[PDB]
């Protein structure tokens, strides 16, 4: 049931990222409205700029968390699907790889690594040959709905908000500022 | 049908390498016979040493040629077996690997390479799990005999005889010496 946990964790990350995005958008629009209002509220403008930047940092963090959760759920789905496929086709698969897979138990570390590398890149070449002809690849029937709901790739609105990286000092400063802002807004 | 050409090239390499080995052994035992005797055949001993050196070089070259041919025939057999198994179960493997394999045709170079790497090392992890659970696998049914006469690995003699390497200058000098020796023996 770990796949369901990954799925709904990704859904929660999507929800949190969207909530952060609309909060930032509302703060941006009210900041522009107040700036265009010819108001003598310099302190108000400064603290709204601070809120804007805190919201941007929170949006970046949420987008990164959602992207990593998407990667994790895709990876676990791949693990399970390939695991059952290989569990069912393993006799033929290892028969096709007998010349460099037998004796794996007693082979040395360097020999084992060389053999698995040769098997791995030969299988890579086979995958490339199969993909060359240009057919259509479909989701597994058991796990089609979850992958369709999650999507093949994360939304482009999640990668453009994570293209810039924050230094650890910036990260901790923004964490303190966000905590202070949350405490102030809670009152 | 190149597998048969690889296999009888392997057999011819047996012929050549065994001929080099037993000719070198005969020359070595004859040299030791003449050295043990009281005969003052210093020129004979010198030319015998030259012959022994060029025969060791020829044995090394033959062992290297065997290693190359054996690796080539194993690679061809692996490619053919992967082609057959992949044409058999590509739909299932694509259903397993769909989360990052569909759309590969229109993806950019870097994305294509990253997806290939992720699929490839996921398959490597699956193969490691199969090896870990400890089930033994025999050779391919279709091509069992061709790859069981040649053996799982090249002979230990072909390995330790080819362990030492020669710089290209040594290779060309030894080629010239071998040509001169062949010309002298022919007449």
């Amino acid at each position: 049931t770990a796949l369901q946990q990954a799925f709904d964790t990704c859904q929660n990350n999507k929800a949190a990222w969207l909530q952060r995005k609309n909060e930032l958008a509302a703060a941006e629009q009210e900041y522009l409205r107040l700036l265009s209002g010819e108001g003598r509220n310099v302190s108000r403008l400064d603290e709204l700029r601070n809120i804007i930047e805190v919201r941007k940092w929170q949006v970046n963090q949420a987008a990164g968390r959602y992207i990593r959760s998407h990667e994790a759920v895709q990876h676990i789905s791949i693990r399970d699907r390939l695991n059952d496929f290989m569990q069912q086709h393993g006799t033929a698969l290892a028969a096709a790889l007998a010349p460099e897979l037998m004796g794996y138990s007693e082979l040395t570390a360097i020999a084992r690594n060389c053999a698995i590398q040769r098997a791995t890149d030969a299988l890579r070449e086979a995958l490339l040959s199969w993909l060359a002809k240009g057919e259509k690849i479909n989701y597994s029937a058991q796990d089609s709905d979850i992958l369709t709901t999650i999507g093949f790739r994360p939304d482009v609105a999640s990668v453009d908000d994570s293209r810039e990286k924050f230094t650890p000092a910036q990260n901790m400063i923004f964490s303190r500022k966000s905590a202070q802002l949350a405490s102030r807004q809670s009152v």
